[PDB]
């Protein structure tokens, strides 16, 4: 089958390195193969290849894979730093992308051409070099390859084989092998200790390499010296595998392949994808079908279904090394949103897979935990109403009505028995009465009423819709203040902590926020409550709560109008030159600017603003953070690409084309609302 031959040759040095950190969650870019058997997904930042999960997309197994680039006498400029970064992606239906990095000082260019092999477990990048002065032999390229096997930076295996006389940087730990293979092989190859004896440090010192390990375990870098004057130009291959011979194996298979073929495979396969969604006679644009790919690429590839909240580590820089996924979890709500994109779009068969996956957990749990693993083993164990009653919308505007049993009834169940009032409003932090939960959980209800009836389950029906009725005529006597200190006094605040709006409250708020009377803090989740037609966009409380919160939480970036999640919100960066790492400021939220886009056209007023708002806060590659900054309306160091922010994107451009809520249940609305 095939001849490896393993050598330990030299070991590396005063192991086992320092500590490490992930990568900016500020992505230029993120891909996978648009099929199940390819089961590698990478992400683009700072010029360069950073995260890459296998075999799941929670599983992370690389930290970066960068060059570096010396004239072997003085200067050695990292790409990711020293050189500005230009991304596209090969075409607007394809998730495969273009890097153009020129170095600051003008010498040299790289140019990478990255996606992934859709038949095996490898990830390609085809680069070539250009000296922009003087030539091409006044400079030394290094290739710098950081393993962080499962989830973490610390104790990775390195070593080298040789495949069919291909040599192969190899790494391990526990049952996950990775294979660093080149077309035209090395000129040189070394695995030292980070900060120790590694490539980068090598180059500082000598600026070009002086050791050749080719054994080490801890926090290492496999680095490589890619030999220009054979070739400027060559084709990198990072394969994956549960042993050393399944990894060298694939290398070699993808390597065999020819690269125009893997790339026009690549690209057709989400072509193809693209094409089978809705383009609304011509109107779909670029971020429409660019945000579509993102969310049909953040779906795990064994538990279908699964959609991650973002395939990023949010200040990554400061995060440490080990076990770090936490937007690599699954919720409820976000998977809601998500599967309302793809239904607006077309796609139904995700929404319904994101659906079967929630009537899984609700099977094994009884109810929807705060949030799950790709797995659907619970995480978090907070109480979120919310999410309780979301996957009942979805399975009413999915007509399942044979969930009901093993997903309605249930949760609907569960609903009655512990609402009004939840444990944690939709951001995690604080319970109580929330106009938002509240409008999810009447929604969910009166949803739940009608599958009910679908079912002949008259009894269960009515005992439903009797709760809906009843709690959707109390939301305003149990988040309507007509006594807080803001604008005119009246408005639904963020969330009552007793029975009674107007009495006096302290809450403490999350990621060091402070304390505050329950009065003093409005969100603009309570726009929630007409986005599900609990309430009409025209009612006056509604109209008297966007007074408060345009007042106060409401900034006019240069990229248009954009909202803080609620007055005081910590949870951000602190300043602009400080990282979030558990007490800041929190920040603008693309998504809220969505939200109110939405809002408006629930209100019957043009969108377009808020479209086009959405689309500028998008980074060159189309992406949408989490977060952006105020006065640039930039991105911030926050996840990204934050899933439910494109999936609102997509809602928004598509309703504004329809001049309607796309994802409005009728029901509820005719109700409530009509």
């Amino acid at each position: 089958s095939i001849k490896i031959d393993r050598f330990n040759n030299i070991s590396a040095v005063n192991g086992p390195g320092e500590e490490d950190t992930w990568a900016s969650a500020q992505k230029q870019g993120v891909g996978t193969a648009n099929n199940y058997v390819s089961k590698v997904w990478f992400t683009l930042a700072n010029g360069a290849i950073s995260e890459v999960y296998y075999p799941t997309i929670d599983t992370a197994d690389v930290k970066e894979i960068k060059f570096i680039v010396t004239d072997g006498k003085s200067f050695v400029p990292d790409e990711t730093k020293d050189a500005i970064s230009k991304v596209e992606k090969f075409t607007d239906k394809s998730l495969g992308y273009k890097l153009v990095n020129t170095d600051k000082k003008g010498r040299y260019r790289i140019t990478k051409d990255i996606f992934t092999d859709v038949k095996r477990n490898s990830l390609i990048m085809k680069a070539k070099f250009e000296a922009l002065e003087g030539s091409i032999h006044d400079y030394k390229l290094y290739l710098a390859y950081d393993p962080h096997i499962k989830n973490q930076g610390s104790y990775n295996e390195g070593y080298v084989i040789k495949a069919n006389n291909n040599e192969m940087l190899m790494a391990k730990r526990d049952n996950v092998y990775t294979a660093l293979s080149s077309n035209i092989g090395w000129k040189g190859y070394s695995i030292g200790y980070y900060k120790v004896n590694d490539i980068m440090t090598d180059l500082d010192e000598n600026k070009q390499m002086t050791k050749h390990y080719d054994s080490a375990r801890g926090n290492i870098i496999e680095g490589a010296e890619i030999d220009l004057t054979k070739n400027s130009e060559f084709e990198i291959v990072l394969s994956f595998g549960q042993s050393d011979s399944e990894a060298a194996k694939t290398a070699l298979e993808t390597l065999g392949e020819d690269y125009n073929n893997l790339k026009n495979n690549y690209i057709d396969e989400w072509t193809k994808y693209c094409n089978t969604l809705n383009n609304f006679n011509g109107k779909a644009n670029s971020l429409y079908y660019n945000s579509m790919m993102i969310l049909k690429a953040s779906e795990d590839k064994t538990n279908k279904g699964a959609y991650i909240a973002s395939l990023s580590i949010p200040w990554g820089d400061g995060q440490r090394d080990d076990n770090t996924g936490g937007y690599h979890l699954v919720w409820s709500r976000d998977l809601y949103h998500v599967a309302n994109a793809f239904i607006a779009a077309g796609d139904v068969d995700s929404a319904n897979r994101s659906l079967d996956y929630l009537a899984k957990v609700v099977k094994d749990n009884g109810m929807i935990p705060q949030n799950t693993w790709i797995s659907g083993k619970p995480y978090w164990t907070g109480i979120q109403l919310d999410e309780q009653a979301d996957p009942i919308i979805l399975s009413y505007r999915l007509k399942r009505y044979d969930l009901y049993d093993s997903l309605v009834k249930p949760l609907a169940d569960f609903i009655i028995k512990i609402g009004p009032k939840t444990g944690q409003e939709r951001w995690e932090e604080i319970g109580g009465y929330s106009p938002a939960t509240m409008a999810a959980e009447v929604a969910g209800l009166t949803c739940a009423a009608y599958i009910a009836e679908q079912n002949k389950d008259y009894e269960s029906a009515q005992k439903y819709q009797e709760k809906a009725d009843n709690w959707q005529k109390l939301i305003d006597n149990l988040t309507y203040t007509e006594n807080g200190p803001l604008g005119n006094g009246q408005y639904y605040i963020r969330i009552a902590g007793l029975s009674d709006p107007d009495a006096d409250f302290m809450i403490n708020i999350a990621n060091g926020g402070g304390v505050y009377d329950q009065k003093e803090i409005v969100d603009p989740s309570f726009l929630e409550l007409v986005r599900l037609g609990v309430k009409s966009a025209d009612d006056p409380k509604i109209l008297n709560t966007l007074k408060v919160v345009d007042s106060t939480i409401k900034v006019d970036t240069p990229k248009g109008p954009s909202w803080y999640r609620y007055n005081h919100d910590g949870y951000g960066e602190p300043s602009k030159t400080e990282l979030y790492h558990g007490a800041g400021k929190g920040r603008l939220w693309p998504l809220l600017t969505g939200e109110r886009g939405m809002y408006e056209i629930a209100a019957g007023k043009d969108a377009t603003p808020y479209v086009k708002a959405m689309e500028k806060f998008a980074n060159e590659g189309g992406i949408i953070s989490e977060q952006v900054w105020e006065d640039t309306g930039l991105p911030t160091d926050s996840a990204s690409p934050l899933n439910w922010a494109h999936a609102e994107y997509v809602i928004l451009f598509a309703s504004n084309i329809e001049h309607k809520v796309l994802d409005m249940p009728d029901i509820v609305y005719k109700r409530y609302v009509a």
